[PDB]
DNA sequence: GGATGTATATATCTGACACGTGCCTGGAGACTAGGAAGTAATCCCCTTGGCGGTTAAAACGCGGGGGACAGCGCGTACGTGCGTTTAAGCGGTTGCTAGAGCTGTCTACGACCAATTGAGCGGCCTCGGCACCGGGATTCTCCAGGGCGGC
């Protein structure tokens, strides 16, 4: 997911722009990926639960 | 008829009991201060019974070969016994010195207490270094015009 949908231009090295609208993710995978995912501009965010 | 085996009595040896004495260490009596028991408050860790999700460890099965074990041979090294040597064990000399025990004197060193202050613990601000964002320089892919060929 991270290396085949994030970006527009993966391949590149220098500021890659975001390719998705939405990120549906669970409680685990933010714990576990905080590192790969609060380094993202995010424009909203929905916690369900 | 003579000497031998055995029983009872008497003197001597030896461990144990009680008497005597010192002395010094434990006990009795009194006083005091502080160690610890008890109390209240605050805050953080541990308990028991659950749920959810990841995932790597645990469990199970199976094939195969490496290793444990048994047996056998062999040769060597240790046990065994005897004769010989030697040194341990005991008793002994002869002086001097080390050390335990006791008594005595004294002095420097450490306990103790009051005042002081400066080194240890916590937080706060700043720097060294790492990292995020904006701008300039360099190289790669591409769309269109000019020229040539065919019916």
């Amino acid at each position: 997911i991270r290396e085949y949908e994030f970006y527009t231009n993966p391949r590149a090295k220098g500021k890659k722009t975001m390719k998705f609208n939405v990120l549906l993710t669970t409680y685990e995978y933010i714990l576990k990926d905080r590192a790969e995912l609060g380094s993202i501009k995010w424009q909203f965010m929905a916690v369900d639960e």
